[PDB]
């Protein structure tokens, strides 16, 4: 499977300043145990703003940069490297790996972050109509998790004559 994994503000954010612009440790979390034991697929700008890689998954960067090695993570130089991975593979950002994956992946994940924050980076337009609904669950509030938020399963549709 290739699924996306993101989680966007209800204006579609993903990221300013090379940062997550919302404090949710709850969401962590989901990307933690939706990824674990799997493959994350990043681009290179998204790596360096983790600045390591996640522990207990295969962590992937694209790069076109030749002299990229970093120890414990894998890279590739190009989309179509993408489909030779084994497993279940997650597209994890940014914007640029998004925009590139939006109409190939089978599947995304996505945490809607019901609020309006500023970015710089955003989530590519993507309709409803083409997307079914598998799975929404609302986030719980707390102390540490102070933002509304729901994760989505959506599946892409099949089309059908009539
Ligand atoms: N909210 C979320 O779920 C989420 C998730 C991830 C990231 N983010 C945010 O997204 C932002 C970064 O997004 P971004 O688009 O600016 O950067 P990005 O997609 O993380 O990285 C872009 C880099 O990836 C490499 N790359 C991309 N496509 C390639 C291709 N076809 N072939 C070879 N290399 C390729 C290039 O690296 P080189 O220039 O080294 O060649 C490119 O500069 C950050 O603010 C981050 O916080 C948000
Ligand atoms: C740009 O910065 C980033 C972007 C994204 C992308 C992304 C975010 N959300 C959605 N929904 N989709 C996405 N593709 C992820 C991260 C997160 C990286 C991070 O440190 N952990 N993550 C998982 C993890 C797994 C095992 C051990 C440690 C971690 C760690 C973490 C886990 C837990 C349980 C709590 C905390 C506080 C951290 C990121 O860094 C801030």
């Amino acid at each position: 499977t290739l699924s996306i994994l993101v989680a966007h503000d209800l204006q579609r954010v993903i990221g300013f300043e090379n940062q997550l612009p919302w404090h949710l440790p709850n969401d962590l979390k989901h990307v933690k145990k939706l990824s674990t034991g799997h493959t994350l697929v990043m681009g290179r700008k998204t790596f360096e703003s983790i600045g390591k890689p996640l522990p207990n998954r295969r962590n992937v960067v694209l790069t076109s940069d030749t002299s990229f090695n970093v120890e414990g993570v894998d890279v590739i130089h190009s989309i179509e490297d993408i489909y030779q991975l084994p497993g279940h593979v997650f597209i994890f950002g940014g914007q640029t790996l998004f925009e590139e994956m939006i109409d190939k992946v089978d599947d995304m994940y996505i945490t809607v972050i019901e609020g309006k924050f500023r970015g710089d980076t955003f989530f590519p337009p993507y309709t409803f109509e083409d997307w079914e609904v598998a799975s929404s669950v609302e986030g719980k509030l707390d102390e540490k998790n102070t933002i509304p938020h729901t994760f989505l399963h959506l599946i892409r549709k099949k089309l059908v004559p009539r």
